[PDB]
C-alpha cells in the first residue's frame, strides 16, 4: 500500500484524443501525427513554465527542427509530414525561432454518437 | 480552439479517493483529513524530484509542522488531528526531520458494489 | 502485471478544483460544499446519458432533495447550506423537478501564481 | 462557465503509456500496436461491467476477430500482427471464445530517468 516511484512512472500516459478515431477529418491522419499531437499536448505545462504564453493567454511552442526531432523521436522528413498533416486539419498553427500553436480538436453530434458507441458494449 | 493558461489552471484538481465515501473505515474521517489526503497525494511527484525515495522505491515526505501548516492551510492543532486520523486508518505512516509515508486505501467487494451504485443512476 | 478490479476501484477519484484553495471567493467555502462540488462534477457523464442536455448543449441536473441527500450523504439541512454556498459564488445555478447547472470555477493571474506555489517545493 | 457536452467529449482521451517511448522493449512496437494497447486499456471498465473478471480478480477480454476488427478499426491481417506484437513483449496474454489479458508495462530505473528527460525542458 506504499506509493512507489515505479508504479508512479507506470501510470504516466500521453493523451490521445478519442475524436481522432471517429471524426472523418482526423481518422485520415497518420498514427505518427496522432501520436505526435498527444506528445506535444503533454508539453503544455512546460510552455507555461517557459512563459511561452502570448498576449491573449494562448500557449505556444518554440521548437527547432531538431527539438521536435528528439521530442517525437523521428527524422526531419517525418516531422515535415507531421506538421503539414496537423495544419491541414487545423490541429496546429505555425505562425512564423518558429512559433507553434497546438489547437484542440472539433466535436460534432456524430462524434459524440460515435464516441458513445466506441465506449460501450 | 487555442489552449489557454487559464483553461489549463481551471482543469487542475486534487484527487479525492471515492472509497473515502463508501468504506466504513474511511467515511468516518473528517473532511479535513480526506481533503488533506488528496492534497498530500498530489505531492508525490515532488517527492520523487526531491529524491524522497527510500531503498525499496517507496515515496515519502519530509515536512515540518509548519510545512504541513502552509501546505494544508491550517493550524498545528488541526494537523495533529489530521495525522492521528489518517494513521488510525492506515492511510499514513509516521516512521520517525520526520518522515511521512502516504498509503493507498483499501478496497473491498462492497466498496466496489457501492462505488458502482455511487457512479450510476 | 494484471489489471485487477481492486486496483481499478482504488484508482477512482472525485476531482477537487485546486482553485478552491487559492481563490478568496472559494477558499471561504465549507469543505462540505467543496467536496459536494467534486461529487456532483463526477455526475456530468451520467447527465449526458440521461440526456440532461439543454438546447445550447449545457449539461444540467434533475435531482430532488432526497437524491442529493443520498448522493452527498447528508441531511436536507446541510444540502440547503451547500446549494446556497455554491450559488453565492456562482458555482451553481438553480434555474427552477428542479434544474441544477454546475458551473466551472474562475481563474485569475493570482490563482495561477498561487497554484504554482502550491504545486512546487 | 457551463459544462458543455461538446467540451466533455473533447476532453476524452485514450491513454498512451509514456514508457512505450523510452523502454527498448516497447519503442520497437509499431504505432498500430501502441495505439491498440491504449484503445483496449480504455475498455477495462467495460469488462468489469460484463463481469469479465477471473477468480483472482484479474480483468480480461472476450473479443472475436471481428470485435477487435471494429474496435481497433483494422483488418484481421493487422490485428494478427498486433496481438503477436503485444504478446512478444508481455503486454498481452491470450490464454485460449478467446480470452485476452491486457498487462501493464514494465518500468526500469532508466525508463524513469528517460521519462524525466522527456517530460522536462
Amino acid at each position: 500500500q506504499f506509493f512507489t516511484v515505479e508504479e508512479n512512472y507506470k501510470e504516466r500516459f500521453y493523451q490521445l484524443p478519442k475524436v481522432f478515431f471517429t471524426n472523418p477529418n482526423y481518422k485520415d491522419l497518420s498514427n505518427d501525427a496522432k501520436i505526435a499531437y498527444a506528445i506535444l499536448r503533454d508539453r503544455l505545462q512546460l510552455s507555461i513554465k517557459n512563459n511561452w504564453i502570448d498576449t491573449e493567454g494562448n500557449i505556444y511552442f518554440i521548437y527547432t527542427v531538431a527539438d521536435l526531432e528528439v521530442i517525437l523521436n523521428c527524422g526531419n522528413k517525418k516531422i515535415t509530414k507531421i506538421k503539414k498533416e496537423l495544419e491541414n486539419v487545423d490541429l496546429l498553427i505555425q505562425k512564423r525561432p518558429n512559433l507553434l500553436y497546438l489547437l484542440k480538436p472539433a466535436i460534432t453530434k456524430n462524434d459524440i454518437y460515435e464516441i458513445d458507441k466506441a465506449e460501450n458494449e
